[PDB]
């Protein structure tokens, strides 16, 4: 059986090996396309593919395990094997990655007494149960069992979050028992605090970085002098938050750092080789010390392959470097996947979200506003509703706190938005009627996936108040938008500043990859044949949503667009994306 080990250098199958790995996440590309992307990586000269495992995808509700469709990690890994790649699996359980809640299921948030990523009994119990299932699926795929999985990562970048050695040791032991003799390793940033916090006794360490490999490896060598050098995440690109300029890095730049790595006899994992897409509500977020920053739908990442899988200038540039260091076959790529424009789709039908509540939700009641997790809701929008009795007059309405955006209505009139980034949590309302029906439509814009604010409840965290007076007696409608089939539509009025579903039909001669240009619109999401594309927002830099061909069918296709604020008559399908306005 093959085993990866190391002494001065990595060894596999009786020979020195340099790992040249590419990151690709199964959960970020539709399954129909996994082979295509993997074939492309192999063609570039990678010998390995590396993926995280997304716990939230696999255990969306506790005890409900999902390994189907885009979540079929077994299929993905078998695909890598077919194409001839070694596999590195990075099972977390926290994967960070710019993904909702760093891969943690929303339901962790409601576990009594839980503390994350430390030696905490409730937390470990959950990890153990999940790991028991997950490893059972992975086990046939271990190299020790003849499969392609040669290594696994123990936490992720733990040193950036904590220093709980008991936790790391427990995790190491827990993974060890569920696998074979595969190589176990950690990764961290090349800084003393990170290395001290994140290394585990007896376990190989790797570092992650975007530049300055000599420095990075030198730091690593202070803690781990003799073992082979590996950059487990070479951030050759970067990701975007809404409102940012699109991040790119030149091939020239990438090459310079790659050479630095390789010349030191370094192994490398490109992050991301293929990035793909944060479909649905799966995007992550960050928080700096002041502001919450939601990551965009596209995960193109300035990757070696584009979001839709196209080879790029970086790809050729990297292959050329690889050729200096390993002998490779003649380049042979798959036929490119066609992209088509499909033109304008008119929206002839519309439905107001506030007018559809029982069509797409079931009301729940509570004395105080609770965050959405408490109502059993992971992702999407939630409407909170209460009646105020008495004419209060002019009041300051405060949402304490708003995670992360909401639209406020009084007696069916729009009054404004509250936003997480702050000072922005207050509005002035005028309550002159005997009773006032208050409605707040809240968007979970994505759970934070890195740093100290990761305990990130969504909805309304504590309360809503007028002055200091909290409001009680709520009705709430969780809107995960999983099943829209009960919606009905008219050609009737549409109101600005109220969310509406807009429905249209796209007629397709033959399905092909395409992009929806949403530059005219303001903020929302789109569904194609029930497939949730992700979010759009006029602030950019992304202005199109990728539509994979598999989402489409010959004939009529159902396009449903939920727009939050400003409404228009149509969208247009185009053959190239706008990721960089």
């Amino acid at each position: 059986m093959s085993q990866l080990t190391y002494d001065d250098s990595f060894l596999l199958d009786g020979k020195e090996i340099r790992l040249l790995s590419g990151a690709m996440h199964y959960f970020r590309t539709v399954p129909e396309y996994w082979e295509d992307r993997l074939l492309k990586l192999k063609a570039c000269g990678f010998n390995t593919v590396e993926t995280y495992v997304a716990w939230n995808l696999h255990e969306p509700e506790e005890g409900q395990f999902v390994f189907e469709g885009i979540a079929d990690i077994v299929r993905f890994i078998k695909t890598a094997e077919k194409v001839g790649l070694h596999v590195i699996v990075r099972p977390g359980p926290f994967i960070c990655a710019e993904w909702e809640f760093g891969g943690f299921p929303y339901w962790l948030l409601t576990v009594p007494n839980i503390k994350l990523r430390c030696f905490n009994q409730p937390y470990l119990e959950k990890v153990d149960a999940y790991f028991d299932v997950l490893f059972e699926r992975l086990r046939p795929l271990l190299s020790s069992n003849g499969g392609p999985i040669i290594a696994l990562q123990i936490e992720n970048e733990y040193g950036s979050f904590g220093n709980d050695q008991k936790y790391l040791q427990y995790l190491r032991d827990g993974i060890k028992k569920r696998v074979g003799n595969e190589l176990l390793f950690t990764s961290d940033g090349p800084e003393p605090s990170m290395l001290s916090g994140g290394m585990i006794e007896g376990i190989f360490e790797t570092v992650n970085f975007g530049s300055r490999a000599e420095s990075a490896f030198a730091q690593l060598k202070q803690y781990q002098p003799n073992a082979p050098l590996m950059c487990m995440e070479f951030w050759h690109g970067w990701f975007d938050h809404w409102g940012e300029e699109h991040h790119t890095r030149s091939a020239e730049s990438v090459v310079e750092t790659l050479e630095e790595i390789l010349k030191q006899n370094g192994s490398v994992n490109f992050y991301m080789a293929h990035g793909g897409t944060n479909f649905g509500f799966y995007n992550g977020a960050n928080h700096n010390e002041t502001d919450y920053q939601p990551t965009i739908t596209s995960y193109d990442y300035d990757g070696l392959l584009t979001e839709s899988g196209d080879v790029t200038e970086k790809f050729y540039a990297v292959r050329k470097v690889f050729e200096k260091y390993v002998d490779l076959p003649e380049l042979n790529l798959p036929a490119p996947i066609p992209k088509r424009l499909f033109g304008k789709v008119k929206f002839t039908e519309h439905a107001g979200l506030l007018d559809s509540l029982h069509r797409i939700s079931t009301p729940q009641k509570s004395e105080a506003p609770l965050p959405m997790e408490k109502y059993g809701q992971a992702y999407g929008f939630i409407v909170y509703e209460t009646t105020i009795k008495g004419a209060y007059g002019k009041q300051a309405l405060t949402v304490q706190d708003i995670h992360d955006r909401g639209q406020v209505y009084v007696n069916g009139e729009y009054v404004g938005i509250v936003e997480r980034n702050r000072g922005c949590s207050r509005l002035v309302v005028e309550l002159t009627e005997e009773e006032s029906k208050l409605q707040i439509i809240v968007e979970n814009m994505g759970r934070i996936n890195y740093g100290p604010f990761v305990v990130d409840y969504k909805g309304i965290t504590e309360g809503v108040r007028l002055g200091n007076q909290f409001l009680f007696d709520w009705t709430v409608y969780p809107l995960p938008l999983k099943d829209l089939s009960s919606l009905e539509f008219t050609a009737d009025e549409v109101k600005e500043n109220f969310p509406y579903f807009h429905k249209g039909i796209l007629t397709v001669d033959k399905a092909a990859d395409t992009f929806i240009d949403l530059s005219e619109w303001t903020k929302g999401v789109v569904f194609v044949n029930g497939h949730h594309l992700g979010r759009y927002w006029e602030i950019g830099p992304q202005q199109t949503l990728y539509v994979p061909a598999p989402f489409l069918q010959e004939g009529e296709n159902e396009i449903i667009l939920l727009e939050l604020h400003k409404h228009h008559q149509s969208v247009t399908f185009v053959d190239t994306p706008v990721l960089g306005a």
